[PDB]
């Protein structure tokens, strides 16, 4: 028993992190087989940051402008190219620690593990949700660009996020591994803001099931509501509408606890309208929305 | 910016996890050089669990009673011995992935990363504090015994915890790597309870400094208190007394924010007496005590 924010073990990804230096800018790259992936803004200078023309900047570069360091071993760049917002540096050595992997673009509300790195060197691991406004609430300092987010399935690493920038509210933005930003953001140092966010309803419900599996029942009640009347409440408290796909995805959790989805919705409704009145749920005084139903099943086997 | 519960990267420890089977009981072992470390209760049977005599059980065992599996490769046990509550199995192959490591016994209030494993296979990573009552608030199912807690310093893995059992309140108990339990617990299936816990005061203060470093200032006030008057408040709200050693350990955080320790104490005092009134601190509606001052410095460099 117990329920913690849990990341995937990060060894398979640690073996892929390298340092990429271009001029005076150094950040992290991802070394898979014989290609290094990193944010293209490594080729920017401090004045180009306002509105750079990347095709121009890259035409002006040569393979020897890129210093790639894997541990101590300096890697030789033999080719370079740009795909959307990521730079691909072909190197002469295939990474012998390359895991089985996939690139995947995730949907809002999905979670992943972040391996925060500095100078090619892993610093820490933590769990993140892709917010409905396509930001993540990360922990990133200068030098962290190129850190990646990932899920692990059996032995296969699914990379879903590469870190590019911090927004004025302190949240974070980046791309999939093919270099397409999540959300409307762009990789230049301008005034970009996160749009208003919403709470991930299906995840809150998953986490309430995790509470029931772990002995927290004080919020349960006898009432069951309808999908329509629940969505009326969700709108009022800035929650995502609940869909039949979400109800269905919560099936296994519903069946393991014997609490129908729309039964749990009437508890959430009461929790939204009355607060917690000093009580807690899984050690939290707020309703938590960064656990997917998959996350709960994975950690709550028994 | 940002502040997350952050574990150490776990690759160095993943390379050491093995499966240990004895009869019908299987749990995890830690493979360092040519020795495997695991909880001694792997040699118990379902009836011996009430009050076993381990010296008797172990005398009755032979090297071939122990099946050690590293991935697919079965490892050959060439010797076995007992040190307090851990079993040491000498194997014929030294672990080629053995990191630089140390065994350390930590003090209450210190944190460490847990690599939860099942059948020798890492499942997830998370962060824990050793509570003042010598339990941890973990996430552990059956089969997780033998999972270890650790800190990483430069390249050196410091192992501080091995998992043995769950208590009736759902919290968790175990040993250092030399097999000495944290707290008064013993490794038999009897009625053992955690004593009453207390809040780790120096960690709450560290986390309030993390809040200030990250822009949360609504709880600050002009007042400064004395160590004596603050400790009076701490007693009333079940907080650990604040020592001069703790004040001194908070030095760097105090100097980076320009807020003297006893200035921050008067904010904590006001927060204890008035609650938060609907506001949050670093995304929490409660005062958090599982971040050491070292944890904050590590993550808040800027
Ligand atoms: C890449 O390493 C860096 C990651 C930022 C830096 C602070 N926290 C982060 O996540 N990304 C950038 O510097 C990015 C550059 C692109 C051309 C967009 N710009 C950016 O994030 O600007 C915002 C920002 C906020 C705080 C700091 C603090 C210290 C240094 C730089 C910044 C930049
Ligand atoms: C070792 O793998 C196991 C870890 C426990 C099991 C459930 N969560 C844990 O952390 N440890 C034990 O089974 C331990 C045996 C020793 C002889 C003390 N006993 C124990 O924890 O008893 C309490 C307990 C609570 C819940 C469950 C659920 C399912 C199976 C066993 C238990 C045991
Ligand atoms: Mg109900
Ligand atoms: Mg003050």
């Amino acid at each position: 028993s117990g329920f913690r924010k849990m990341a995937f073990p990060s060894g398979k990804v640690e073996g892929c992190m390298v340092q990429v230096t271009c001029g005076t800018t150094t950040l992290n790259g991802l070394w898979l087989d014989d290609v290094v992936y990193c944010p293209r803004h490594v080729i920017c200078t401090s004045e180009d940051m306002l509105n750079p023309n990347y095709e121009d900047l890259l035409i002006r570069k040569s393979n020897h402008n890129f210093l790639v360091q894997a541990g101590n071993v300096q890697l030789r760049v033999i080719g370079h190219s740009m795909q959307n917002c990521v730079l691909k540096l072909k190197v002469d050595t295939a990474n012998p620690k390359t895991p089985k992997y996939k690139f995947v673009r995730i949907q809002p509300g999905q979670t992943f593990s972040v391996l925060a790195c500095y100078n090619g060197s892993p610093s820490g691991v933590y769990q993140c949700a892709m917010r409905p406004n396509f930001t993540i609430k990360g922990s990133f300092l200068n030098g962290s660009c190129g850190s990646v987010g990932f899920n692990i399935d059996y032995d296969c690493v699914s990379f879903c996020y590469m870190h590019h920038m911090e927004l004025p509210t302190g949240v974070h933005a980046g791309t999939d591994l093919e270099g397409n930003f999540y959300g409307p953001f762009v990789d230049r140092q301008t005034a970009q803001a996160a749009g208003t966010d919403t709470t991930i309803t299906v995840n809150v419900l998953a986490w309430l099931y995790a509470a029931v599996i772990n002995g927290d029942r004080w919020f349960l009640n006898r009432f069951t509501t309808t999908l329509n009347d629940f969505n009326l409440v969700a709108m009022k408290y800035n929650y995502e509408p609940l869909t039949q796909d979400h109800v269905d995805i919560l099936g296994p959790l519903s069946a393991q606890t014997g609490i129908a989805v729309l039964d749990m919705c009437a508890s959430l409704k009461e929790l939204l309208q009355n607060g917690m009145n000093g009580r807690t749920i899984l050690g939290s005084a707020l309703l938590e929305d960064e656990f997917t139903p998959f996350d709960v099943v994975r950690q709550c086997s028994g």
